[PDB]
DNA sequence: GTGTAATCAGTCCGCG
DNA sequence: GCGGACTGGTTAC
């Protein structure tokens, strides 16, 4: 097999690299890497290495890595540039792996652990580590084991081993419910002290050395607290036996306020799957407690247990063991499902960076262009140092507020990596500027055409037609990975909506789910097997067609996050290819796109309706357009209709066969006015939204920029079922807004666009009626908390307080004297009610750890106090009321004639 | 740990 | 009470 990296670090003058050989067996090396640097030179000096301009290099080859960073500097000290990559161990692997990568994930050790601290004072931290580690579930990738190391003898209490046999049973046996498909998997090591535990678990980790080392907040808690142990109890020279080159650094991290410290693991990459999880998943929840997110992603319960984690070993030391193999077990079950491993995997390996570097958009690019380039014996340039500096963005259209019937939208495929591929966009493809009109005068096309050479961008760039930059290059790649994936995901999309239909008319029959591949489209074959299949083997399908439609997301939604970062990182100083005019000839190109486009769909539907200076446009933003489709619905009139499905088929034949030609011929004739290189301007159909046929729902709202919802029947091709709600920016969509409020209001905004005022009207009634029901949880608001030392004057608000600041020094005054009870901590997210006037914790709100109860002697009076009118007002109330007046309808039945009867 | 545009909650305080 | 200046936080692209 082709050889592939596992890790790679520079020592000093060597890189230590661990990789897979040729016969699939791990090894590990000590290279004593020569680097090259490039030096600009004459023209006269024959070469092959070129600067991305043109320019002719000399390559300097250093006797060590140190001789060629003290070249840097030299350089520095100089006043000339020293070009070539500058990360030793980029180069390495571009030298080593001069090939595209193919990786056997099944030779790749992954491992996967939690730990546990029994703490009587508090929360244990990781950098004192002054408790013993009582607990150690570490999951092994390539054994496809659970390794267990219990600590039977501790200073806070001694117990007894923990049983498989009891951790089997079901919870009503009093049992502890650990998953059938794990018990055999369990390799269970108790100790009698903690010296013994800990110094096999470095045995074992020598034996099974991690590559990809991940679980819940081990980068945060897990790997300090262990390292830190170890250290206290060994020293520092048994703690590093946690790195395969016995290389650590104490790292501390610098962000907005404040810092914390984490060790590197040399010879490890780290993938905290908290980390993972935030840069990847594309949600934003309101926990991030492992209990939270595995109930959210899995739909598994809560981790059930009586009185505090502190208590737990001592009084059920049987379920807290169980608990610690679960909660391993829950991560593995969220990357079965979500695969971020599969994806860092996947990127870091195209790349060519070390596996943690996926976490940087600016790392990846930069390797990416950089073996792009070595490919054509081409030189990087030298990173500089730039000011940061605010440029323009995107332009977004100020809607009417109003409701609107029937609707369709329109966006661009990949929107800003289109634009780089189709002006040609690179530092290398610079060609000049042009003088520029105000914008409108190219919206309008009557601005003189800015070059008869070069493609153009309306800010006053041009660029080589001749050949393709290296950013369009690889920006291409991706965007076809992108592509393929996106394919697979909307295949098992469509297929789900096909086995949803089916599930209408379940067979009285026992069978079996079909062996199909969701990714693709079903066969006329498999939709006939489908419409006989029983409502379990139809439901075990949609679940399998489901979980392929998350697996293509994954895939693809990260692609394009990779792919719109490029467009990103040209506006970052970090990125070594920063330019502010590259960054802004895409998003200027973009404003001119999207109002030129508007002008053209308003002058073609003017036309195809004999009207006049009617904007059929009524919204957009940064690249999407809404189109309101009453005239063309009325042009056949709503009597012609069948059924709700008749006109939506009508009006995606209409968008297919009329308007996309209409918008692709506007887009072509732009492409020429910039005399561009390529014209990739592709604004494909979104959603086909409205009411139900013959219903009062009034379809679709707006209440301003970046805020409205539709109702809609068709999303890029797939057809529902059951019509869905697209609602942006309202307050169903914010993580702040609570649980219970957020659901109320989607059904407040579902009736409102399915079935009309009078609905929306006695569902009010209803909620405002039993809302004070509610658990206090689900109708309590969300907010990140920072900043909480500044804000505290003595224990109470200083000046500017913010409103969940407040409700945090509350929180602390109330629970003051104790060592146990949650302690708030600084930047994570909290719960925040309002309390009534008068109450006892002498402030308007409260605020405590979100994703948990508030603890047991202040919950009964938060209850107590708790100030529902204010809840309702705030959260519910004043939001329906920007709703229902934009769309023009009450919420509260008005006083009528009828009355009088 | 790529970017800008944007609405909103809340504080403070003016507005005769 | 609303709005502007401001901080804080979050979402649409
Ligand atoms: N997270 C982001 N970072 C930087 N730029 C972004 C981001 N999200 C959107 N944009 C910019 O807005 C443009 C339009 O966004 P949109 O969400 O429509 O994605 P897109 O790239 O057009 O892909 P799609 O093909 O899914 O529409 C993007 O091309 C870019
Ligand atoms: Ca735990
Ligand atoms: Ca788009
Ligand atoms: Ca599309
Ligand atoms: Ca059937
Ligand atoms: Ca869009």
């Amino acid at each position: 097999m082709k050889e592939f990296y596992l890790t790679v670090e520079q020592i000093g003058d060597s890189i230590f690299e661990r990789y897979i050989d040729s016969n699939g067996r791990e090894r590990t090396r000590e290279v004593e890497y020569k680097p090259s640097l490039f030096a600009h030179c004459p023209e006269s000096q024959a070469t092959k290495y070129f600067d991305i301009y043109g320019k002719p290099c000399t390559r300097k080859l250093f006797a060590n890595m140190r001789d060629a960073s003290q070249w840097i500097k030299r350089m520095e000290d100089i006043g000339l540039e020293a070009l070539g990559m500058d990360d030793f161990k980029l180069a390495y692997l571009s030298d080593t792996y001069n090939y595209e990568i193919k990786y056997d994930h099944t030779k790749i050790r992954v491992a996967n652990f939690d730990i546990e601290v029994t703490s009587p004072d508090g929360f244990p931290e990781p950098s004192q580590a002054k408790h013993p580690i009582d607990a150690i579930t570490h999951y092994d990738s390539i054994d496809d084991r659970f390794y267990v190391f219990d600590l039977l003898n501790s200073p806070y209490g001694n117990v007894e081993e923990w049983s498989i046999e009891i951790a089997a049973k079901l919870q009503e046996q009093g049992g502890d419910e650990v998953p059938s498909e794990i018990i055999d998997k369990i390799i269970y090591m108790p100790f009698d002290n903690e010296k013994e535990l800990l110094m096999e678990y470095l045995n074992f980790w020598q034996q099974k050395t991690p590559v990809i080392l991940t679980g819940w907040n081990v980068e945060s808690f897990a790997i300090p607290y262990v390292y830190n142990r170890i250290k206290n109890i060994f020293g520092e020279s048994t703690a590093k036996r946690l790195s395969p080159h016995r290389k650590t650094r104490v790292k501390v991290i610098e962000n907005m306020y404040g810092s914390r410290e984490i060790i590197t693991l040399f010879g490890i990459s780290v993938l905290d799957y908290i980390d993972l999880y935030k840069k990847f998943s594309f949600t934003n929840q309101p926990s991030y407690s492992l209990d939270y997110i595995s109930e959210f992603e899995l739909n598994v319960g809560k981790l059930k247990y009586d009185g505090p984690i502190s208590k737990l070993r001592e009084s059920n030391h049987q379920r807290y063991i169980s608990y610690n193999i679960i909660a391993v077990y829950r991560v593995l079950q969220i990357d079965a499902k979500r695969q971020f491993i599969n994806l860092s995997l996947d990127m870091g390996y195209y790349a060519k960076i070390q596996i943690q570097s996926v976490f940087s958009p600016i790392k990846t690019w930069d390797a990416i262009i950089f073996n792009s380039l070595k490919e054509q014996n081409k030189v990087i340039p030298q990173g500089r140092s730039h000011p940061v500096q605010p440029y323009p963005g995107a332009f977004v259209k100020e809607p009417i507020p109003n409701r609107y019937k029937y609707v369709m939208s329109f966006d661009l495929t990949s929107a800003y990596p289109s634009i780089i591929r189709q002006v040609n966009i690179s530092p290398e493809t610079i060609a000049g500027t042009f003088k520029v009109a105000p914008l409108h005068d190219y919206i309008n096309a009557v601005a003189e055409r800015p070059s008869d050479v070069y493609s153009c961008s309306p800010n006053g760039m041009m660029y080589y037609k001749d050949r393709d930059g290296v950013v369009p290059t690889e920006i291409t790649k991706v965007f076809n990975q992108r592509k393929e994936h996106k394919g697979y995901m909307l295949a098992a999309q469509r297929n789900g909506e096909i086995i949803k239909e089916a599930l209408h008319n379940p067979n009285l029959s026992v069978d079996e789910p079909l062996d199909v591949d969701y990714r693709f489209d079903f066969s006329d074959e498999i939709k006939e097997k489908i419409k006989k299949l029983s409502a379990k083997s139809l439901n075990e399908m949609l679940f399998r067609a489901q979980r392929t439609e998350v697996a293509g997301m994954t895939a693809q939604i990260n692609r394009k996050a990779l792919i719109n970062g490029l467009a990103g990182a040209l506006g970052n100083v970090w990125f070594r290819y920063y330019d502010l005019r590259n960054a802004t000839a895409i998003t200027t190109f973009g404003q001119m796109a999207l109002q030129w486009i508007e002008r053209k769909v308003n002058e073609y539907l003017n036309e195809v309706c004999g009207t006049e200076g009617e904007a059929f446009v009524l919204y957009g933003d940064t690249d999407s357009i809404y189109v309101s489709a009453d005239k063309i619905i009325d042009k056949v009139g709503e009597s012609k209709f069948r059924d709700t499905n008749h006109w939506v088929d009508f009006l995606d034949k209409f968008a297919r066969e009329r308007m996309e030609p209409a918008i692709d011929r506007g887009f072509r004739e732009m492409c020429e006015y910039m005399n561009n290189k390529q014209h990739l301007m592709f604004m494909d159909r979104e959603a086909i939204a409205g009411p139900p046929l013959g219903s009062k729902g009034i379809g679709g709202f707006w209440t301003g920029k970046k805020r409205y919802a539709l109702n809609v029947w068709d999303m890029e091709g797939t057809r529902y079922a059951e019509p869905k709600l697209k609602i942006m920016g309202l307050e169903t969509q914010k993580s702040s807004t609570p649980k219970a409020v957020q659901k109320a209001l989607k059904e407040c905004i579902r009736r409102m666009l399915q079935e009309g005022e009078e609905s929306l009207q006695e569902y009010f009634k209803e909620f405002e009626k039993e809302f004070r029901q509610l658990n206090y949880i689900s109708i309590a608001s969300v907010s990140s908390a920072n900043n909480i030392a500044k804000y505290d004057v003595g224990g109470f608000p200083g000046p500017k307080c913010p409103f969940h600041i407040r409700g945090i020094l509350t929180y602390n005054r109330a629970i003051k004297g104790n060592i146990d009870a949650p302690q708030v901590v600084e930047g994570e997210k909290v719960y925040v009610l309002p309390l009534r006037e008068g109450n006892p914790f002498g402030d308007k709100c409260i605020a405590w750890p979100s994703g948990t109860e508030i603890t047991d002697l202040i919950k009964d009076d938060v209850l107590h106090w708790m100030d529902y009118t204010v809840l309702l007002e705030k959260t519910f109330i004043k939001p329906l009321e920007g709703f229902t007046s934009a769309a023009k309808l009450d919420y509260e039945k008005k006083a009528s004639l009828f009355d009088m009867f």
